[PDB]
């Protein structure tokens, strides 16, 4: 309950910090969730964020082997004392600095994951190509961007980076009352399932200088990112779009034959 995780902090005399993002997650059917989103368990799992435990403890009773790792040293006893007898590795490091590219192929990233880590993170971990499954909390307006279909708001790059590596589900919203202390917005649970794609820069140069510019049309951010006019019109023609057709109009697909006819 709210309840039960306020009288856990208070016992262990902490509090809830903002330099870390720290919300924790309350209910234990918002565990169950989480982990029947991330099962079975065919590689070793990383979450990142820990915090009081209670997603770590789940897991490690689904049968997952785990490693956790937390940036706030704080959090140790209470993280002890949640799972005393269990075999986890606690690593009490800054996630953005952790080894991802030598993960174990087929590992699983499961997490609630601090807000302003999240995108760079869930990036990272893309780009490794070792994950068979990434399932996570964040922020709903993130889980939109990750889940955009094409001529929305929320469509961008960062669309368009998760879909060149993975498909992606919004499986559950979760309320602000879902964690202690409640945050300002929604979050959702996302599930990301790798299909094949490491890194291409140069589609990501494209997809990038695409959407720079956003008042101008596709046409112009790349003309101003220094794509030849002439050569961008021609492909552009090429794949029987308009002229003036904007970067939120093209799928992944479209791009990928945009960078095509522009090489
Ligand atoms: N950079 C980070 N690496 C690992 N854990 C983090 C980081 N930033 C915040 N956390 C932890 O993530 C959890 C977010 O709810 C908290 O336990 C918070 O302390």
């Amino acid at each position: 309950s709210p309840q039960s995780v306020r009288a856990l902090l208070e016992r262990h005399g902490l509090f809830a910090d903002k330099r870390f993002g720290q919300n924790f997650l309350v209910s234990e059917a918002h565990l169950r969730r989480i982990v029947e989103a991330a099962r079975p368990f065919t590689g070793p799992v990383f979450e990142v964020g820990p915090g009081l435990g209670a997603l770590t403890r789940a897991l490690l009773e689904a049968g997952a082997e785990v490693t956790a790792i937390e940036k706030d040293l704080r959090l140790r006893p209470v993280l002890e004392e949640t799972l005393s007898g269990l075999p986890v590795r606690l690593v009490f490091q800054d996630a953005l600095l952790y080894p991802w590219e030598e993960v174990p192929q087929g590992s699983l990233l499961v997490a609630n994951l601090p807000y302003h880590i999240a995108t760079p993170l869930v990036t990272r971990l893309l780009k490794t190509g070792r994950f068979a499954r990434l399932v996570f909390l964040v922020q709903k307006e993130v889980a939109e961007r990750m889940t955009a279909r094409p001529k929305t708001p929320a469509y961008g790059v960062l669309t368009l980076r998760v879909a060149h590596h993975a498909v992606a589900e919004r499986l559950f919203d979760l309320p602000p009352g879902a964690f202690f202390p409640p945050p300002k917005v929604w979050s959702s649970l996302v599930r990301l399932t790798p299909t094949g794609a490491l890194d291409d820069p140069g589609l990501f140069r494209l997809v990038e200088a695409a959407f720079g510019k956003r008042r101008k049309t596709l046409l112009n951010a790349l003309a101003a990112a220094g794509y030849p006019k002439a050569r961008v019109e021609e492909a552009l023609r090429a794949l029987g779009l308009p002229p003036r057709v904007r970067a939120e109009e093209l799928d992944l697909e479209a791009f990928r034959r945009l960078r095509e006819g522009l090489e």
